[PDB]
């Protein structure tokens, strides 16, 4: 299969299972809502080495927002729901209580978990607190120095899908690395879905264990490598590829996940250069959620 | 004293010592220079919570760097020296060996204290890697999917001071953001500091304990919150005061921490409707080091 | 009236007829559409004395666009159909074609009014010049040293609309910017108008002719001019009130005008400070086009 | 001769003399200092068939401005001072006059030359304007809806000079294209230069003349278009070489334009996949100014 000249191999991303919170913050100007969510989400590329797995979902528009401001959606991932909770306290209090001129409202208000984050955040105002209805929503005024923080009571929580992906093999560096970010901005724009790494992008990849340090949980995949592709004979780098990026995609369902890979990959596409798209995974021993390339089109 | 009109408090700030890692990430671009050490400097504005205490400390201009590309230093502080280096693997390992056309080297080269970050990364390679010397430095190339990703065998720390600041009284909140906004850029073009909070400014505030909530060891200042200072009979806010903002500054020595504190105060009062700066201690009972608002010009 | 506890003036703004030539320019991402889109609407806030105004609409999906690429949808007016043309030959010929990666397609495909810039811009090729169909249009190829530069055949122009507007009234200069800021990135998000001034903003204003220097074509309206309410008997701006902005909507028809209008106040009015919102008319003798504000909610 | 690998042409880029006026503008904060330069220089890629050929020079410190506050220098160049002096007027009064929070200062404060733009926009106050001194300046201060505007009296200008470049020869479009970003955001660090093309950069190329169109002053130039290398007998293209991007920089002096070719061409050979850098130039028949390549090393 192709698109745009670029094939499309037949083949599936293995996704598994994840805790993930939804939360919308809301600022001043987009600028000051977008500081408060990058830095919430940062330090949060792969739960299996950060304390999460956390990203930009979409910018929310002042037309849908509780407060009538521009917002930002993000969602916060761990594969425990306590350790998900810990999370959304330690990020969304110092790092979006902190912010200048944001409030923080519930992502997920029909999720069966409802973690109290607004509750546990208002003692921060040591006996200052008061309760208001900010369009039909519990939230609680905590007083700082800026004026008021304003927080909802809850913070909802389902089990999404973390793994989501594909990859992008160019001509160069930075044909590949253009593919990904074009991918990037389109996944931006979609709800439902995140892309933990750094920019959105996995410049790394990565095998399970290893074959030389076995002690290691894991390891650059050398056949992904095309610095090393000639030492490498089962090589996955063809002589006209000199780089491979993966956006790695994490969301609320199976169907927000493939609209995220389908438009990802069709924008991917669009740049001189592009020889391949496709996908990792596990050979189904691992991951339950399996996306196949091809029945995205 | 008055800067452009507008009241300086004979005050201090009241710095603590801490533990600081220099590290220059560079990049194809600007850009991606900055998606790097954006994400590994996020999710840590106050080690009295977060995992660190983390920031951009200025760009790195290619006619400057060891490989000649555009780049970003920043700062990752800690308590421990044993939690630092920590931070740094954890921090460098998920967030910039993984982010698009990265290359990490060591900010703080001529140090006593030196992690050995680049020599633990390389085993990310599983036997592929390759020693590589760039402008006289030893560096570990490190095979991954996009090419090879080049890291100097060690980071350096240092024992620094974190907790300098300044407040900023406004008129109104936009006012008082404004003035911080003028000030944290202005610190972001100087050597040696960083200021770690969500977009290097602090809503929030604190003091050192409870009035109420005795189980918490830092809540919101209440003498300082605006929206509450007709019920707080000994409130600092003005009537004609609505918000304050504070910038927290860490940095290298003592000298960088004054440069950024007093071209900081004089962007601020540059905005219109500032009413005043002042400045956050503890007494002088917490902090060693005491950085004189007056002394300062 | 009052939204969000801010005064709504029970006025109108006075809007004149002008033509408008929409035009899409793709790129390889977001970050090269916008360089392109604003490199091609710079210089052009007002007609008359720039030539032209111009804007950025919106951004277009990479899911909407002829070639599947990230785009910028931007308008390009004045007053006669003849100068619209040679605006859109400079602007797209001289910002567009010489920008990296570029693409322009037809904006008002369904127009009747149809500017061959793409036939004109063919020329340049001297003989390399080629013909495609991009998603059933008509496109030329236009080799450059950067590859193919492509331009659909034509350029739709309709009679719009130029001069909706309305006044933001703050308590500071920061605060009246901030909720126009974060009105001008509301209209942004909409489709069918642009907000032509730097950064959207007017921060000059206008009254036409003059009280002493009788030719001059425009000056500064003292009425609403914060800095000098107490030696001017016929102010405008309350005691309480420091700044104003105005923010200029160009439009497609008047049902655009009146969505920008409406969810710009709305925006507007959710930062603390804002005393008062109105509109900037001629007393309904210069302006065709009437749009009150009562009316718009 | 070779960089980092990639062979320098021993060839010169051909320059022309301009009229050039340095103009500072600062603003409340980068941000808003950025707005008001770049709609201020758009529409100014190259005097041929825009009003003016434009751009940004570099940031300026809070620290070295007159009134403490960030700004942007930008130059505005045209071949007669005639054209020049309205390009000021127009361009500053349509675009910074009106642009939130900025003030104006002179550039060029030595210049034999000095247009009295600063004088001639205090007219727009109708009488309510006045003088004052900034850091020992003579400014007029024009009330507007904001507050404020400060114009200088007068914008400096000299004879400088137009058109130094280099050639960046990439195996890829987007390899080509990001050296080039690498380069001008260089070349925007250094004092004394613009790149007027959009974003800095030019995607076109041009020779003087035509082979079929003579009604046309320019056309692209047929040998260095990588998209039909393989139908022109005579071209510059090797066989490994998809893209070609130019740098064209205009400057007050020689030296500082060959500072600015020589860090953008060692920024531009930091990209992986840049096969050659060269240079455009016109036999040494047109122009006063040749600047050999071999010669900046």
């Amino acid at each position: 299969m192709e698109i745009n000249g670029v094939e499309i191999e037949d083949t599936y991303a293995e996704a598994f299972p994840i805790k993930i919170a939804r939360v919308l913050i809301t600022a001043a100007t987009k600028r000051w809502a977008l500081v408060a969510a990058t830095e919430a989400t940062g330090f949060a590329t792969s739960v299996i080495m950060c304390p999460a797995e956390a990203g930009i979902e979409r910018l929310a528009s002042p037309s849908e927002t509780p407060d009538g401001r521009p917002g930002v959606y993000v969602q916060i991932c761990t594969f425990k729901y306590e350790a998900l909770e810990e999370q959304l306290l330690e990020r969304i209090g110092q790092c979006v209580l902190t912010a200048p001129t944001t409030a923080v409202f519930n992502g997920l208000p029909e999720a069966e978990k409802q973690d109290n984050v607004g509750f546990k955040l208002k003692f921060f105002a040591d006996g200052m607190e008061s309760e208001t209805q900010i369009a039909g929503r519990k939230v609680y005024k905590v007083p700082i120095m800026e004026g008021d923080f304003l927080a909802e009571e809850n913070i909802g929580a389902i089990a999404g899908i973390a793994g989501g992906n594909f990859f992008i093999f160019g001509d160069s560096q930075m044909t590949a690395l253009t593919a990904a970010e074009a991918a990037v901005d389109t996944i931006a724009e979609l709800e439902g879905t995140i892309t933990p790494f750094p920019g959105g992008i996995v410049a790394s990849g990565s095998k399970s264990g290893a074959n030389k340090y076995k002690f290691l949980k894991a390891t650059a995949n050398e056949r992904f490598c095309p610095s090393i592709k000639d030492k490498i004979e089962n090589t996955e780098i063809p002589a006209d590829v000199n780089a491979v990026y993966e956006i790695v995609i994490n969301g609320l369902d199976e169907e927000s996940i493939k609209a995220a890979m389908k438009a990802g990959i069709k924008a991917a596409v669009t740049v001189p250069g592009v020889k391949k798209i496709s996908a990792g995974n596990y050979g189904g021993k691992l991951g339950k959620y399996q996306f196949k390339l091809h029945e995205l089109f």
